[PDB]
């Protein structure tokens, strides 16, 4: 039941390592799944419905694990601080980067992805300015643009940035360096008058 | 003859205001432009490449505008400078909102589309770097980040950033904040310690 639906997820996810979702068909995820094409449309409407269900997964174990985080602040400076959050993004959508990239794309044309994604986006951004604010507040940063629209931009930034390092995009920052240049970005943003 | 052509690349931008490029025909851009559907065919190859030469021109006027402004310097502080240089952009993607989203989402399919985005990033992140440089040369800036690095993701930053207040995204940096909002990323991110 819930393992007739983890083969056909753990195939689509396969596949998508090595073409993207329009080169892949229902009878694809089926057979790789062990099962009928009638067999499938009973888990999942469409294999768009297959790809939402993996990028709600990924996105949730991002948000989770970045909750953890908030819950057990690492005993480090203000730099690693953000450095280990941004990485909570950095090692899980860079674990499941076929994922990753066919959910940008459905993006452009799916309403569900794009609403997912959307929600999310708000919620990190939300989280991320509360922090700035926390930090203010504090002291220990000035309050120098409103830090929701500070916040904003540099959430965008990082999906933009972690994404063209995923994908390989030209131009980007390679996977081994965009940690430290985000993180750096991040610090003199906020820390800095 | 270049009336013919710019009248159909007119009609596509005023017709791109209302639908997605799927959602027009080219009869539409035939009949828009006052001729036939095979003399549509004399001058463009299909309506991909109508948008193709849309962005081209986009692409092109914003190239030009900051090759001019590099060739003559505003007489102001640092942080000025590099608003005048975001501004160009600002500006001229912000004039042709339309083929700015139709623009973006064809690169998902485009290979000339993302080529076309992909030259032009490389050769503005270039510019970004050697300016960065001739900065830390001058003892303006400190030696951070590699430059090309930092200019990488301020340019993804900024491409984001911008395309999502364009399109009125949720979420998005209002439009009317979202010059400040760069500028204050890219001078604490270029000059901060
Ligand atoms: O790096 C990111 N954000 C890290 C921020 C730092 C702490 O919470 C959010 N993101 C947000 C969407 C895709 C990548
Ligand atoms: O704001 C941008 N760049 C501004 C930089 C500042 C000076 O040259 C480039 N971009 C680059 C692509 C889309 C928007």
């Amino acid at each position: 039941g819930d393992d007739r639906e983890l083969a056909i997820l753990a195939t689509a996810e396969n596949l998508l390592e090595d073409r993207p979702l329009a080169d892949i068909s229902v009878d694809d995820l089926a057979k790789g799944a062990g099962i009928s094409r009638p067999t499938f449309y009973f888990y999942f409407p469409s294999k768009e419905a297959v790809l939402l269900t993996l990028l709600d997964r990924v996105v949730n174990q991002a948000d989770m694990a970045l909750q953890t985080l908030a819950e057990n602040p690492a005993d480090t400076d203000r730099e690693n601080m953000w450095r280990t959050g941004i990485n909570v993004f950095f090692e899980t959508f860079g674990s499941h980067k076929a994922v990753t990239r066919a959910g940008q794309a459905a993006r452009a044309t799916s309403v569900e992805v794009a609403e997912l994604w959307s929600t999310f986006m708000q919620k990190w951004i939300a989280y991320t300015a509360a922090v700035i604010d926390a930090e203010r507040d504090r002291g220990a940063a000035p309050r120098t643009l409103p830090a929701h629209e500070l916040a904003t931009a540099l959430n965008l930034m990082n999906e933009r940035t972690l994404f063209a390092s995923f994908a390989g995009e030209q131009p980007s920052v390679p996977e081994a360096r965009v940690l430290d240049t985000l993180v750096h970005i991040w610090v003199t943003s906020i820390y800095g008058e």
